[PDB]
């Protein structure tokens, strides 16, 4: 029923990548909502059921597969399949508890993380925060790996929350943003493993604030400036979406958008 986006990291290549970063914003994003040349994601509120996931199989050179359920409003990892297990992350809200009995109908066994799926509680279970967390092809076929065998007692819950980090930001963040599409397509190039510099995290951390400033915005002008660091932690301030562009490819949906003033 839903749509399916198939990656693996055996023999990725930047193309390959791409390609497949490319296939999850199509899924993601409808096309009717677009504001000063940049996607927003499908409005939460009215719609169907049947609309709501699409589905990211992750197959890796050791002949594994998982298959991970994102949040079409947000493109939230919610949770992911391996053969005959799934598990989801503890829902924020009633509607999210009962949108997630939907997805892996099929499956013998279904659970109910207790914990959440933010970056905040993951990296708590890791032992690490997001900035000391290597990413790249190397750690994402690792982290297929860890998720395939958590079922079975082969995977410690902090490489699971881990491997989560991971995913979330090779596929999430990369399909929200361009620019960390573009880190990881690098990391991809060159076989090299590592952590997100500042630059990848506070665009991380910025998204619903930069989606909200943009959506708000008078004419493409913020009312208040946003704070970003560059990749040597130095501070940037965004204070229009022009300069955003070429950086986020989705947004979550935050309002209505303005009429057009006719002049
Ligand atoms: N499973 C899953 N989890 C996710 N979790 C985040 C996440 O935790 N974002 C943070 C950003 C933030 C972090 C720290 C701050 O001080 C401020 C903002 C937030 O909204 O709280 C983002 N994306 C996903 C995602 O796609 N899939
Ligand atoms: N399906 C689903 N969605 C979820 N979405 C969030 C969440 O943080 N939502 C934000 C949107 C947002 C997302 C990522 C960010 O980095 C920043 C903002 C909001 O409601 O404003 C937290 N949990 C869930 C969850 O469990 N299940």
């Amino acid at each position: 029923q839903y749509p399916i986006i198939n990656f693996t990291t055996a023999g990725a290549t930047v193309q390959s990548y791409t390609n497949f970063i490319r296939a999850v914003r199509g899924r993601l994003t409808t096309g009717a909502d677009v504001r000063h040349e940049i996607p927003v994601l499908p409005n939460r509120v009215g719609l169907p059921i049947n609309q709501r996931f699409i589905l990211v199989e992750l197959s890796n050179h050791a002949e594994l597969s998982v298959t991970l359920a994102l949040d079409v409003t947000n493109a939230y990892v919610v949770g992911y399949r391996a053969g005959n297990s799934a598990y989801f992350f503890h829902p924020d809200n009633q509607e999210d508890a009962e949108a997630i009995t939907h997805l892996f109908t099929d499956v013998q066994n279904r659970y109910t993380f207790a914990f959440g799926g933010n970056y905040d509680r993951l990296e708590q279970l890791a032992g690490n925060l997001r900035e000391n967390i290597e990413l790249g092809n190397g750690p994402l076929e690792e982290a297929i790996s860890a998720l395939y065998y958590y079922s079975t007692g082969g995977t410690q819950l902090p490489t699971l929350a881990r491997s989560f980090i991971i995913c979330i930001q090779m596929i999430s963040e990369a399909a929200r943003f361009q620019y960390i599409e573009g880190e990881m397509r690098t990391r991809i190039r060159y076989n090299r493993r590592s952590a997100p510099d500042p630059s990848v995290i506070t665009l991380e951390n910025s998204w619903g604030r930069l989606s909200t400033a943009i959506q708000e915005s008078n004419q493409g002008a913020f009312a208040s400036p946003i704070q970003l660091q560059r990749r040597n932690g130095s501070k940037f301030s965004v204070y229009d979406v022009s300069i955003l562009i070429p950086i986020i490819a989705l947004m979550v949906y935050r309002c209505a958008p303005p009429p057009s003033s006719q002049f």
